[PDB]
């Protein structure tokens, strides 16, 4: 067998990997040990730079279609149980009218709640009818670099035979005990969190609607375990921290429901252990690791996926330029640069937010482990009507308020990437800062090293966004009127680099408009000034003017930019 | 590698398979030559049996989500072109109110559209989920068939490795050149339609709303050249009769559409020949033949996806129980006999359907090669103000109106199955007749031998199908209170016969209730009657009463269904 | 004070009536003796005719917000109560599916529910801004008509002043006692045959939703929605106390929803219909000359209908376009509707008596005996099975009474001077006239619905006629009417729109379902008034089909 990338693992990171090489003409092999995309909905949460990247390779409508909207998922209740009294509420995943604007202004997508059950196969699926090989029931079990390429071998088991592939690259998207993280040898930090445990999962039937349609939330807490919804209001699954159950988990489920009169359908039961670590490295000579493979951590935030499908962005137009010839191997060494930052941030940040919730228990007056009738208790003591019932109804709500960090609060985590490397072409400007917290808050910038801005312009007087000018896996630049220089600039660029890039004129009696004005503010820089844009969506160049020193930097940039 | 069953083909046919028979708990292999689901949607009309189907196993919904529902599908134009004059339009797929009513009566389901580009990889990735195994680049090469099973030999397209697969029965789903139908020696007939020709397809996209959302259609028919919807209203496809053919098809298009200014995208091009042949026997030894490996036809009526699914469906839990010693092999005899002439009836039915056509043109006293001068003119002809004028009119209007027997006015072909076999125990009346053209209109029946007629019942006040009390794989007996001993009857029967049959006591104060009294008036039994539904649907035995009599027969028909 | 015509009377049939006049530039003077429009919800149900004459005058888009829609309506539930067990349902306003097909066939509207509280008020508001003079508080006292109009005297019960009306014509829209009716003496006929109405507000939406009903029967007492699903009247066969909540909370079988009582009134019809509805210069409509039981929702319906049909002839002939004998239809045509509708809605009262003796119930049950009748209905028996097949029958035969009547609200067949009859015989109603509606084109008949389109959007055969005047629908090979009609037009001084149906026209047949509805050729014609209904049809275009246009118009005039 021979392939150019070998992709080891068939998750999201995998998934979007072979997706978009295809897209890229890229010959690939992705091959999973498993029967099946995966049995259970793991993570659930889609934020907006993977329904950005959905969007521009045209799957968003059916990852619309299938998906839970962000109206639902915005009532998280904090409660004894499903049909007992609640403690208070909190407006996760940006249901705060606030949020929402916030969230809105920063993107043309949304959040949505799409279990992985569904988005995995929606995605294999995609990458196959693309032009990517796709294998499962195959195990890698190892490799050897030579200079020129890899050769794998795997385990088919299926056949039961054994076999080498060989690829120009690698890619180790095989998840929390990646292989191929070992053999690459890999260095990973930040190790310890605690004492490594996990989870356990129950997901069950039952139609409790009448306890969730007056309340629509993705999730509901009980004090602690969580019922999240999979599909509202039917579908659904009890989580709680850690292990052998049987069906008993039954009644544990009622128990969480409140109340014993619901028919319950117990479904599978599951355990999830996390080591908490992320990779120092995620490149080593012509191995890239991607997904849980470089950032192993909990699921507060649901960044994770997300993140995971980014990683995959990030390489996949990279792999495709070199592999083309139109950019150096060295194009290569950004992944790193840029992508590994991200894996620290996210394992550091989904660790930070478990710290948040003892202190809703203490707001209680309560121990780590409570007797029904020391929680019993915590509640008259909260209807208590005295000063020093006011003190602690408002400490529990200040309490309760700090957990949403961990559930949809968090939007500069997700969105504020910023890239240094010799992908991104620094114009000279210092960095600027964030005005507001940095985790709490996106802050939007079209300095090189950031993703590029959403506003809307028109195209046949329909909004488009700033994102759908650009992608498509090539390089973008967005200019005014008075730029018209950079059309003809680009042209000899693109001509003696041998590359696409497609030149955007935005104004009146263009093909797209700033019908709002929104892009003459957002950008920065006068109406002739440019961006460039990868086709991963970041801010690679940055033009002040048209001016004729401005214009001979483009070429300078784009070579830097490949390595050339 | 050993399996119970290779399935040959990972289309509609071998997926459904695939994801019945992993629902029941069977081991299966199935198998695809090429790399993916199939790059185009060959076929979008999705019926109310499918529908049905799609209900039984929980995919409905998702279908449901994916799929262009009934309302948009009901206008179909004939006209010049899209942009151009309308002849007239015709209700298809059963949107005339009346038609609707008849729809809406025969089932819980109703038409959708759904390409197969979407539908097949929702099927394979359940199938996977559930038990099966599925394995795509690897082809089928032959088998030798000996007493106990099969061996196959299979080509791996990723390794190039050979190998061999033993299992005991093989679906040969492998399409319109099955190798597994020639392979086994199934005669077949009706080859001789006319002049083997197939027909042109050519994907494209373009934003045509505004020619389609006052008038919403699945197709548009062009004097023949149609338009199909394949997203509302941006990506479709131009289909007509038939061959090389360049990025010149852009201007057909653009003459399809009637204009040049509506941007146009031109995607893949691809062409469908059809031989018309039915299999005489779908089965030999071991071997089981479905969808398109037995019946090879138009696609007018869109009855070959539809049919395909319902092969499927007939044989899996034939398969199962059999598998699992709880039937003898002589239930799988009750295939070819219930479902090879359905092969036969639908091949002939989608041909017939040509032949509608041509009289369109004769109406508009054209030869059936016409000038465009000679089209010109047939519509002033149309518009002249005499008594030939209107003859004329009302010929295009009978015409016209003739065609929607291909286009969703064959409802009694859609759901008519009558089923004569050994499965079937009849109950000794005689054959009631269709008081209406059966081609035309569904006739509901209880008679053994029929699909259990849909009507609605309430569970918690809520309303659910007969049909939701039935299917999931196992035999259900539906009765009412007076029927009370049905249970006791049917504990007896199932504990000595290793089988499942769940029992449902429709009535007040039960779990289900007769809240319409539809129940009462579709089953044309007594209340202490008796139906027993297959786990495909079909009722294989009914009883007048609960009378002594009536009940010891259970076990004889229950026996005699199994073959025991 | 000066008018043309007094209309006595401010409710359904007085209001549509004054916007009808207005709108064809009639000057009106409606009075009504009360402060507002009607406290109470009362009649709700909107048939298709009503919603059709609320399209023509450009009001359905706003009845439609109002309203709550026929998807609500279907779930009749009959029960023990709301949060009870359920002894079974019945498809009620047309919602099995294929009574739902028949009512869609029948028209481009659609029932709807509309409580009169809020349809009055929409209607009076408009005749106000269309041309008529609206003024409440002012009471009918009584008139004397002379040979050139009439002279009401009126007492105004804001300033106590007292004060006389000329007019051409007075209606007598005045309700179940028309003083109108009495003083021009119309007999009436079916002297030979009370509720009481709790409203209040509660949160059922529990109980309601999964089950979508316009009425909930509990066995006989009716809960019945005004807005879903937090607005409720309760309805059965005297003074009462805040006891009431007590009855309803029983009425819901539960006493845990907040419930909030409000006004409670007495409903006392005494069943007639009037033999003439017409006298001299007097002509009445409504409740004034069709008093009845509300089985079937036909009296607010009926009511306007009757308002459509002698709108557009008073202003013909106040116009002096047509003679004053153009008035006689008016009773030749609606009279015979007001004896079928009390007679219809009386015999609805038979259906519900059964479903007690299927039951094995006394008309007045203990609610033992009503809980042995329950038990009863659960027995695993042969006789269990009867009595379980008694009761659905019974159940079953309810229906006329609640959206089975489509033949009834539709069927309106009408002969007199105002109909130019074509000389072909009645073809007969193939099935029961009552159950199902009839498309008919010959004259006397309403003009039958279909789709045509216009710029390739769907417009009904309906949407061409009415707007208060006579419009004449025919073929592209008919094309010889439009002169015809012109020529009509000019002598006589009466618009008369022409619409030539076909391709390449403003109208197009695009389904051919015109073809196939109007059983004429091509070239025939239909003529329609502007109260939709069909007076005039020609089999062809020929010499002598042309030459009958002008006898029919003149003759339907009375010139
Ligand atoms: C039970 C469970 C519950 C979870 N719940 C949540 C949650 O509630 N919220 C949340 O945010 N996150 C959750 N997660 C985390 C989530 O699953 C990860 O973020 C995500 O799946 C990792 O993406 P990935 O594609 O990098 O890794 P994966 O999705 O694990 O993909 C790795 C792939 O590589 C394949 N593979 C592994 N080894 C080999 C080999 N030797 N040869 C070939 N193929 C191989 C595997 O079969 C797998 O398909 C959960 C995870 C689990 C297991
Ligand atoms: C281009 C095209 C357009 C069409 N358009 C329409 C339409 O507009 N309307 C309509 O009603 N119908 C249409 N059809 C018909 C429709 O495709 C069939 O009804 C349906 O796909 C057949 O179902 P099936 O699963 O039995 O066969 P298929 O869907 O063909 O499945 C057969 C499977 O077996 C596999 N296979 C074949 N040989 C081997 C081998 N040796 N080893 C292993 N695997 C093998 C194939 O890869 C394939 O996956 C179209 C078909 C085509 C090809
Ligand atoms: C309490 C009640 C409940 C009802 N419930 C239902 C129901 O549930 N379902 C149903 O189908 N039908 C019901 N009806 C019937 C419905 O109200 C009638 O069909 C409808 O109101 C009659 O329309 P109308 O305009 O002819 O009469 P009305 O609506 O009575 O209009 C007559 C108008 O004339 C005015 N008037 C009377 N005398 C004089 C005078 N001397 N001077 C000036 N003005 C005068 C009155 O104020 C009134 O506004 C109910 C009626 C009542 C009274």
């Amino acid at each position: 067998a021979e392939t150019d990338v070998l992709i080891v693992g068939a998750g999201p990171a995998g998934a979007m990997s072979a997706t978009l090489l295809a897209s890229l003409g890229i010959r690939s092999l992705m091959i999973n040990r498993w029967r099946s995309t995966s049995p259970g909905p793991r993570s659930h949460i889609i934020n907006q730079r993977t329904m950005e990247i959905l969007r521009d390779i045209g799957l968003e409508e059916s990852a619309k279609s299938l998906a839970v909207p962000k109206e639902y998922m915005g009532e998280h209740v904090y409660a004894t149980s499903l049909a007992g009294e609640e403690f208070g509420r909190i407006p996760a995943w940006a249901s705060h009218p606030q949020a929402h604007a916030e969230h809105e202004l920063a993107s043309p997508s949304r959040y949505c709640d799409l279990p992985q059950l569904y988005f995995e196969p929606m995605v294999v699926s995609e990458a196959a009818l693309r032009g990517a090989d796709v294998r499962f029931l195959t195990e890698y079990l190892g490799h050897v670099e030579d200079q020129d390429g890899v050769t794998a071998r795997l385990l088919d088991h299926v056949s039961g035979a054994e076999y080498e592939v060989r690829a120009k690259y690698i890619i180790g998207a095989d998840g929390a005990h990646s292989l191929v993280a070992q053999n690459a040898g890999l260095p990973f930090e930040g190790q310890m969190g605690i004492g490594d445990s996990g989870s356990i999962n129950i997901e069950f039937s039952a139609d409790l609607s009448s306890l969730c349609e007056h309340r629509k939330g993705d999730m509901y807490y009980m004090f602690v375990a969580a019922l999240r919804m999979i599909r509202p209001w039917n579908k659904w699954i009890c989580v709680w921290g850690y292990e052998i159950t049987k069906e008993e988990a039954k009644k544990i489920i009622h128990e969480i429901i409140g109340t014993d009169e619901i028919p319950v359908e117990v479904g599978p039961i599951s355990t999830w252990t996390i080591n908490q670590q992320y990779a120092v490295r995620n490149t080593s000579g012509r191995v890239f690791c991607m997904g849980d493979a470089v950032h192993r951590h909990t699921p507060m935030g649901g960044l994770g996926l997300n993140t995971s499908v980014q990683d995959a962005y990030n390489l996949a137009w990279k792999l495709a330029l070199v592999l083309k010839g139109t950019a150096a191997p060295t194009l290569l060494d950004s992944y790193d640069a840029e992508r590994s930052p991200v894996a620290k941030q996210i394992v550091e940040r989904a660790f930070k937010s478990l710290s948040t919730f003892p202190p809703v228990f203490e707001a209680l007056s309560l121990p780590p482990a409570p007797t029904e009738s020391e929680m019993a208790e915590a509640l008259v003591r909260l209807k208590d009507a005295s000063e020093e019932g006011a003190k602690r109804r408002a400490a529990l709500r200040k309490a309760m308020d700090a957990t949403i960090i961990g559930l949809g609060g968090g939007h500069g985590v997700e969105l504020n990437q910023r890239y240094v490397s010799r992908a991104v072409f620094p114009d000279g400007t210092p960095d600027p800062g964030f005005v507001r917290d940095q985790e709490f808050f996106y802050q939007a910038s079209t300095r090189p090293g950031a993703h590029l801005p959403h506003v809307w312009l028109t195209e046949n007087q329909r909004r488009i966004s700033t994102l759908d000018l650009c992608g498509k896996g090539r390089f973008t630049l967005l200019t005014g009127l008075s730029g018209a220089a950079w059309k003809h600039e680009a042209e000899q660029v693109s001509q003696s680099l041998g590359i696409e890039l497609k030149v955007c004129v935005i104004g009146p009696g263009q093909e797209f408009v700033d019908t709002y004005g929104e892009y003459a503010k957002i950008s920065e820089i006068g109406e002739s000034g440019a961006l460039l844009v990868r086709p991963d969506m970041f801010i690679a160049f940055r033009a002040k003017d048209a001016s004729r020193e401005g214009l001979e930097q483009l070429n300078v940039a784009v070579k830097s930019i490949l390595g050339r």
